[PDB]
């Protein structure tokens, strides 16, 4: 019969608005018929489950394009049935019958398909529904990600291996992208691509179904013979689940979970899964609360300075002359204030409305978008003589991008018109992957798509000359920009974002899928909104890797200055090469993402029980099932539901593998199935990732007697979740960058440990933290909670010192920009916590970062345990805004002001010259200013050559302090009383390199008048700022030791080399910090670098927490060196303590260790000191802290409302709340403005201050009764700087105690 590839599935068309299910199929075939035999629509109102018959398939009629369905019941107005239309459009795909309006007795939809495109120039052979429908009739239609030229390649961990599925129909072979997938077979769906072999996999047999919680399955099946060798006996067919990616669930490529015989599984987390929108509005520019789908037919009315701003469709009979969206008729109407009016071709005279501009319906329904109008006119039956008006999302349009509207197939005075334009086409969710191919090695992206989660998108730094009017960038890496806070009334379909006072900016399009260049990953924003000339905004974000820093945002590294094109760079994790990595203990470590996988919270002792119709599956993590019916060594037990006779689904098996966000536990060999092969039963789970599922159910599906596949969906099995340790100041616009605070797995492991001492061995409670990550695997306190608290169980016995578990909070906000220049870190929703019991909640971690511009170490200190409110305080060097501070003079040292480090490129100062080879053009090369090979002009022998020789050149560099170091030198020819030629060197870390050679970037030659600049960046070791260092270090047994004196050094540290023969080398060593810049070493991170005979042996890298051993004891070994017989090197400082500051003496050498002994005092551990009125004496250093110079002033901090005046070491002279008459020595006073101002007394004079690891606590006890309880203390912490004694106040701890740091100049230790 008519459109041959529609009768063998039924067909369902929701209507949103009053909840009625249409049921249609066209030759009448009908399981659901409770309505008449043969059946064609079958209306299913939802509520009242009424099934009427609308349709009888035996009096289908036809038209052009248009499938009618006339009944026999007969309509409530007379001579009327309850009619149907089925109007017929080309997509690309078989598409779904959507619903476009009815009245009483006749139903319209529109059904856009391949069976209408009469044209079948590369046709689809099978090709099945690929629409869901859940319970309450929303939908899962997943058209528009069927791939009609070319495969999705399906990321296994296979090089040698490439499944190739598209989804819903036969992969075109034929005119294909990729080498392998012309290979395949016709008629294929999967098209395992096997050695330069493509086997027939999948066949497209039934259409996609929901069955599962919310996720859709679809199975691909090949029966009959001439299976391949590969399947030991079992029909090849792959079953691809379909998932929508909320908070829970990350990826967007296609995933294989198991490739253990020829059974596929693929869970594929694509946006097209999610309930497709239908929206509907009034007369134009349909928009909801979902602010994805962007339509105005504004520009459709808006027409171009071209004649004829009505349009005209050629038709059957007599023409269509039409007007839409409140735009100027055709004067052939004359007067009608007709939208669309129909022409009669025999006269001009008679004139029918077919459609007025007060009704109508711009309805969305599921990317199909419709334009109905209602009341034009009577026409021969009775029917209001209604239009409507389907768009087709048509780019390369006519009219300059507006198109014409073709006429199709009229029924029953209601005039169908398709239409291909422009403004009328969307991408509603994305339909393009977020991975890539370097050939074998896969990549994915799908990490830092914020992916329609509607929590906030990232944010921008700029790392580039941002000028008075600097703004904030808001890109989003695989998606339409996340309307949420500072990013709302931003143009929607733009994946970067510029918003400023002045408006928003569309800054690029997410038009074309990332490309692997350069050996990083590029990701090309074209379409942006309008720079000068007509020219749209490129935007190339390049995503580098890092291993395990996902908490990083895009520096902007350049732009043009003409707003026509900006380059952002981004040094994040999900941009590193995917790897199969395997776990032995029940922990899989993450490579590519710094986590470390252990699922031994997933070991229940007792059994889980999966329940199918036949089997009872008793499957158990990383150990034995405990059920008696099975093999004692079970990992998994098939029991039956009849029989009840046991069947061992594999041994227990603690191996783990992780790939690309799921992790395959295989259980397999145990008990065989009775086959002549002996075939052992084996079965695999896979652990994927779901946030917020706890340990989770496994879940059964296959369809055959076969080796069992179960899927888990974890919350452990899930990474960091990428939450940006970045914040933007609101009313300035100053950056903060807390991303190199993140302490993560692989590298030398570590916290950021903070102890509190307080009382002697009960309540030292030692806090673990972590900034915007979960933790590190830290025995016994929680994973994915950002601080565990980790009390002692030490009875004083050397052996008995161990630590045991609390869980403060999970890291989700990111940090917070609080008053007076410091930002809050808020972890919310902990473990269980005891209070004041009037109301027990979750645990919180408020830590206060205020920056110290000191030296690169760094050390928590903690500062309050209230009300289940952990506090603490972070005097960091990263916690200050972003600077770039330029500098003209000498140009290969800079200094950065807020890390103290000094990249010097001294070692890039190459006397014979780099040789950059250009683009048909040799530039002799050198950065200190020194290659006089070329002109040695006046001052100027700096390095300036476009070979035959261009210039010599004035020379400038910059920092950021976010991974951008650039050389701007400038020519002497300032052209013509304008800019210079000013070309560029640009700085990036490779680790693993030499000083190295330029690679010649891109050079951007633009005569304005005389501009020009050829940027060539390279990747050296002295580019990037090394991560902040915990030179603080525990033992076991509770002694915190701090080494953070030996990094401060005026000279790097030598030693007395006089042992070994008294030779004539020198021995620079450092601690905690790397060498600065001695040259002819490996100077990336050195620990110590041996000089002589210009054999300059680089014999160790800095461990940052030393080893421990006995009381007042250190050892510190530098563990990466060079070139001696398969050791690297060993370098051992004993930092024992004795109470001399001696050098650290050379002890002996032997098997390539070089061992010192260092008696310095700093291998004491710290001792808590409580001093005296001002003073504390002898502090482990043998110094005096005497704050009563900062006595001799009443000292005001503010909050917003509150004011908190006080005064060091005694007694507070006015106040408005010196409101006693008492022997009250009062030396504080918190405050209120006017109202509510019974203001309260101080924390009263104690002149004690206590002396805590390097910061100074002052307490000042004894205040008024505060809420229930404690009494309204204030606390001072004195921290190390130049006396910026404008006091932080550390804002909302508890409300009955106030926390200040001073980041004063006599706190600091001479
Ligand atoms: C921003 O990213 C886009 C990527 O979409 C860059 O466009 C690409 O620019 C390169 C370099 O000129 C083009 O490569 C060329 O390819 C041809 C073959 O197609 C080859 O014969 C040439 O030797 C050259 O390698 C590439 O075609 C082009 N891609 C486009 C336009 O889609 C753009 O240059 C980047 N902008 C930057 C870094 O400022
Ligand atoms: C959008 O529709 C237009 C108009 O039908 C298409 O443009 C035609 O494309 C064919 C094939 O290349 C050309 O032979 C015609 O000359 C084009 N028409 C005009 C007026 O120039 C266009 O191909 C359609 N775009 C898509 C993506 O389907
Ligand atoms: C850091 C700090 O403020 N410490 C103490 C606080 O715990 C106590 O309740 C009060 C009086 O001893 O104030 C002080
Ligand atoms: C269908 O409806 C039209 C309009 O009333 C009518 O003229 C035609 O005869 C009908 N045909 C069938 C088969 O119901
Ligand atoms: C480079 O330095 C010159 C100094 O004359 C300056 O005019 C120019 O703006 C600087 N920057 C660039 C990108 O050329």
């Amino acid at each position: 019969a008519e459109f041959p590839e529609l009768c063998s599935y039924t067909w369902e068309a929701v209507d949103t608005k009053n909840n009625m299910l249409y049921k249609i199929n066209i030759c009448g075939n009908m399981g659901v018929a409770q309505c008449g035999p043969s059946s064609a629509v079958c209306m299913h109102d939802l509520k009242t489950d009424s099934f009427h018959s609308v349709g009888d398939s035996l009096l289908k009629t036809a038209s052009r394009s248009l499938l009618e369905f006339n009944t026999t019941v007969n309509c409530k107005q007379q001579n009327h049935k309850i009619q149907s239309s089925i109007t017929f459009l080309c997509g690309k795909t078989l598409g779904t019958p959507e619903f476009v309006t009815a009245t009483d007795c006749v139903h319209y939809f529109e059904w856009r398909t391949t069976a209408a495109c009469k044209k079948n120039i590369f046709k689809a052979n099978k090709e099945v529904p690929c629409y869901a429908f859940d319970r309450e009739l929303k939908k899962h239609d997943l058209n528009p990600l069927i791939k009609t030229s070319g495969a999705y390649l399906v990321d296994d961990s296979d090089p040698d291996t490439s499944l190739f599925i598209n989804v819903c129909r036969d992969i075109e072979v034929l005119r294909a992208s990729s080498p392998q997938v012309r290979v395949c077979p016709t008629g294929a769906a999967a098209c395992l691509v096997r050695g330069d072999r493509a086997f027939d996999v999948g066949r497209p047999q039934e259409g996609l179904k929901l069955v599962s919680n919310d996720r859709l399955v679809l199975s691909y099946v090949k029966e009959g013979a001439g299976q391949p060798d590969f399947c030991d006996g079992h029909s090849p067919a792959v079953t691809i689940t379909f998932v929508c990616p909320s908070e829970r669930r990350e990826g967007t490529i296609p995933k294989l979970t198991a490739k253990s015989n020829c059974r596929f599984e693929i869970e594929w987390v694509t946006e097209y899964a999610c309930h497709r929108d239908y929206l509907e509005s009034r007369s134009c520019s349909l928009s909801s609360a979902q602010h994805d789908v962007a339509v105005d037919l504004q520009p459709l009315s808006r027409v171009e300075a071209s004649d004829s701003l009505f349009y005209t469709s050629e038709a059957d009979e007599y023409t269509y002359y039409l007007s839409i969206c409140g735009g100027s008729q055709a004067p052939i109407c004359n007067k009608k204030d007709a939208a669309v009016c129909q022409v009669k071709k025999a006269d001009s005279t008679q004139v029918k409305v077919a459609g007025r501009p007060q009704n109508l319906t711009l309805r969305y329904s599921d990317g199909d978008l419709t334009l109905i109008y209602f009341g034009g006119e009577e026409c021969s039956s009775g029917f209001q003589r209604m239009s409507v008006i389907n768009f087709e999302c048509n780019q390369t349009a006519g009219n300059n991008g507006r198109g014409a509207p073709v006429f199709t197939g009229e029924v029953d005075c209601t005039y169908f018109f398709t239409w291909d334009t422009k403004y009328a086409c969307v991408h509603e969710k994305e339909a393009l992957l977020c991975g890539v191919s370097d050939g074998k090695q896969r990549f994915d992206l799908s990490a830092l798509a914020r992916h329609s989660e509607l929590e906030q998108n990232w944010e921008a730094v700029d790392g580039s000359q941002r000028e008075a009017e600097k703004k904030h960038f808001f890109i989003n890496i695989c998606h339409r920009v996340l309307q949420t806070g500072q990013a709302r009334g931003c143009p929607e379909d733009a994946a970067v974002c510029a918003v400023d006072k002045n408006g928003s900016k569309n800054l690029g399009r997410f038009i074309s899928s990332p490309t692997r260049e350069k050996g990083n990953i590029q990701l090309s924003y074209s379409d942006g909104d309008e720079c000068g000339g007509g020219q749209k905004i490129i935007t190339n974000i390049t995503l580098m890797c890092k291993p395990g820093d996902l908490e990083s945002a895009p520096v902007l590294t350049t732009s043009r200055a003409d707003g026509c094109f900006y380059e952002f760079e981004w040094r994040t994790a999900a941009a590193c090469v995917l790897s199969r990595t395997e776990g032995d203990n029940c922990t899989v470590f993450d490579s590519q993402a710094g986590f470390s996988f252990d699922l031994t919270p997933l070991t229940k002792k007792d059994a889980y029980k999966v329940e199918t119709d036949k089997y009872e599956f008793h499957i158990n993590v990383c150990g034995p099932v405990s059920v008696g019916a099975c093999p004692p060594d079970s990992g998994a037990c098939q029991v039956s539901r009849s029989d009840r006779k046991s069947w061992n689904l594999g041994r227990s098996n603690a191996k783990l593998s992780y790939y690309d966000g799921m992790i395959q536990l295989t259980y397999r060999d145990g008990t065989p199935y009775n086959n002549e092969k002996r075939t052992p039963r084996a079965t695999l789970i896979t652990f994927l990732c779901d946030r917020d599922a706890g340990v989770g159910f496994p879940e059964y599906q296959e369809e055959d007697n076969s080796t069992y596949n179960f899927r888990w969906y974890t919350s452990y099995a899930c990474p960091e979740e990428p939450l940006e340790c970045i914040v933007t100041d609101p009313v300035t616009l100053d950056q903060y960058d807390l991303s190199r605070l993140a302490k993560s797995e692989g590298g030398p492991g570590g916290n950021w440990y903070s102890l509190d001492n307080g009382g002697a061995r009960s309540t030292w409670r030692k806090y673990y933290i972590n900034v915007c990550r979960p933790l590190n695997p830290v025995p016994g306190c929680d994973r994915y909670a950002s601080a565990c608290q980790m009390k002692y169980q030490g009875e004083q016995g050397s052996y008995s010192e161990t630590v045991s578990i609390s869980n403060l909070g999970v890291a989700k906000t990111g940090p917070m920009v609080e008053d007076s220049g410091s930002l809050l870190l808020e972890y919310v929703n902990g473990s269980a916590c005891t209070t004041s019991d009037q109301r027990r909640t979750t645990y919180t971690t408020r830590i206060h970062l205020v920056c110290s511009t000191g030296s690169l170490y760094t050390h928590p200190i903690f500062s309050l345990n209230w009300e289940c409110v952990v506090s603490f305080l972070w005097n960091t060097a990263a916690a200050c805004p972003i600077r770039i501070t330029t500098d003209i003079d000498q140009v290969c040292s800079i200094k950065d002001p807020n890390s103290g480090y000094v990249f010097d490129l001294n070692p890039l100062n190459n006397s014979r010259g780099y040789v950059v080879l250009g683009i048909g053009k040799t530039f002799l090369f050198n950065v200190c200013g020194d290659m006089p090979a070329c002109g040695t002009l006046d001052g100027k022998p700096a390095s300036g050559c476009e070979a035959e020789r261009l210039v010599g050149l004035e020379k400038s560099l910059q920092l950021s302090t976010e991974g951008f170091i650039t050389l701007n030198y400038t020519g002497l020819p300032s052209h013509p009383n304008g800019r210079a030629d000013a070309f560029i060197i640009r700085f990036v870390c490779n680790d693993d390199v030499y000083p190295g050679t330029p690679k010649f970037l891109h050079q951007d030659i633009d005569s304005s008048l005389g501009i020009r600049d050829t940027f060539f960046e390279f990747e050296t070791a002295l580019a990037c700022v090394p991560s902040p260092v915990d030179c603080q270090v525990t033992d076991p047994a509770g002694n915190e030791y701090d080494l953070s004196g030996l990094s401060k050094a005026r000279k790097p540290w030598t030693a007395v080399d006089t042992f070994d023969e008294g030779k004539k080398r020198t021995f620079y060593l450092s601690v905690c910090t790397p060498l600065p810049y001695i040259p002819g070493c490996h100077g990336t991170a050195v620990g110590c670098c041996l000089v002589t005979e210009d054999s300059k042996l680089n014999l160790g890298v800095v461990q940052i927490s030393p080893q421990v051993g006995a009381n007042g004891s250190l050892s510190l070994v530098y563990v990466n060196g060079d070139k001696c017989k398969n050791q690297r090197f060993s370098t051992r400082i004993n930092l024992e303590c004795a109470h001399t500051t001696g050098s650290p003496t050379f002890q002996l050498q032997n098997d390539c260790e070089y061992v010192f002994l260092w008696r310095t005092v700093e291998a004491c551990p710290v001792v808590r000191a409580e001093g005296d009125y001002c003073e504390v004496r002898d502090p482990r250093h043998g110094n005096l802290y005497n704050l009563i110079p900062l006595g001799l002033n009443d000292t005001v901090v503010r909050a917003g409302e509150y004011t908190y005046y006080f005064r060091v070491c005694g007694e507070l002279t006015s106040g408005v709340c010196p409101t006693s008459d008492k022997s009250k020595v009062i030396s504080s006073c918190q405050e209120k403005r006017g109202p509510q101002g019974f203001q309260k007394v101080a924390g009263l004079f104690n002149q004690k201050l206590t002396y805590e690891n390097g910061v100074l606590k002052m307490n000042y006890t004894g205040g008024d009764t505060c809420h229930k309880v404690y009494q309204r203390s204030t606390t001072i912490f004195f921290y190390c700087d130049r006396s910026t004694q404008a006091p932080v106040f550390l804002q909302e701890t508890s409300d009955c105690s106030y926390l200040f740091e001073w980041r004063t100049q006599y706190a600091c230790p001479p």
